[PDB]
């Protein structure tokens, strides 16, 4: 083997934030080409269950364990919010307004 690593670090790490990246890296996701949110989100929904982050009081919710925390930084979230949660991480200018609906 013999390859570079990284030169001249800049905002984010590719298309998504390191947080999301790393998280995907660990899981074993090949953050090669811009992945579709739905996917990452879908994987999250699976991972949440896979690991068992789900909540007993309400499965509809999600109880972050660590990875999710290091990702979002929250203790609990909505299995759905996931999509949005990522919507943030992911780069790419997102035009919207006026108002935050």
């Amino acid at each position: 083997g013999s390859s570079g690593s990284s030169g001249k670090r800049f905002e984010f790490v590719g298309w998504g934030s390191r947080q999301l990246i790393e998280f995907l890296h660990s899981l074993g996701k090949d953050t090669s080409e811009m992945i579709s949110r739905y996917d990452v989100s879908d994987t999250i929904a699976k991972y949440i269950s896979k690991e068992g982050l789900l909540d007993p009081s309400n499965k509809k919710k999600v109880v972050c364990d660590k990875r999710l925390v290091l990702l979002f930084g929250t203790r609990t979230i909505f299995r759905m919010k996931v999509y949005d949660l990522l919507e943030k991480h992911y780069k790419e200018n997102q035009d919207s307004g006026p108002s935050s609906g």
